[PDB]
């Protein structure tokens, strides 16, 4: 039921972002896999059409909680791309679960104790968005 959507990325943002993690010496970092930013998290369903775009450039650092209450490190950033993919989907009538449409790229779902602070240039190239049901107990 409902509907998730996700953008995936090319190899150099890929590449990019894993520097970022080692660099932070992060702990259970994302795997390469796994790493996405969402554009839809939806507890409804609706015929969202899924998509060489820099969508973002640069980011900074921001620490989300998880339904588990675990700490997440994500780079946050400001995308007219994905915010208007994100309002595509709600003109389809998809719902969101938080009152702003932040679109990120979690780092770590799981920082333990640790505190992190910065501001990024990371070129973010999208490779495919995907569509798929919502799985409220995704986990990386
Ligand atoms: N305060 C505040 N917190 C915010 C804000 N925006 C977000 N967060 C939180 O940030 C957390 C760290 O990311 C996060 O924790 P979750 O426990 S709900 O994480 C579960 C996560 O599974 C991912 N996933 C992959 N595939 C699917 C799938 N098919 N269906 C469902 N989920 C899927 C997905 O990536 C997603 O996280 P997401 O953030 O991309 S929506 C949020 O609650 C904001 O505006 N404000």
């Amino acid at each position: 039921s409902g509907l998730y959507v996700a953008a995936k990325f090319s190899e150099s943002t890929l590449d990019a972002l894993e520097e970022l993690q080692r660099s932070l010496k992060l702990p259970n970092p994302v795997p390469r896999d796994k790493l996405h930013t969402t554009i839809v998290y939806s507890r409804v369903n609706v015929p969202y059409k899924v998509a060489s775009f820099e969508i973002a450039d640069k980011g900074k650092l921001t620490v989300f909680e998880t339904q588990s209450g675990n700490r997440a490190l994500v780079l946050e950033m400001d995308s007219d791309y994905l915010s208007a993919r994100h309002s595509y989907a709600k003109a389809l009538g998809a719902s969101y679960d938080y009152p702003d449409y932040r679109p990120h790229i979690t780092l770590s779902y799981n920082i333990g104790v640790l505190n992190f602070s910065g501001e990024y240039k990371v070129p973010v190239v999208l490779d495919r968005e995907y569509s798929e049901e919502l799985d409220l107990e995704w986990s990386d």
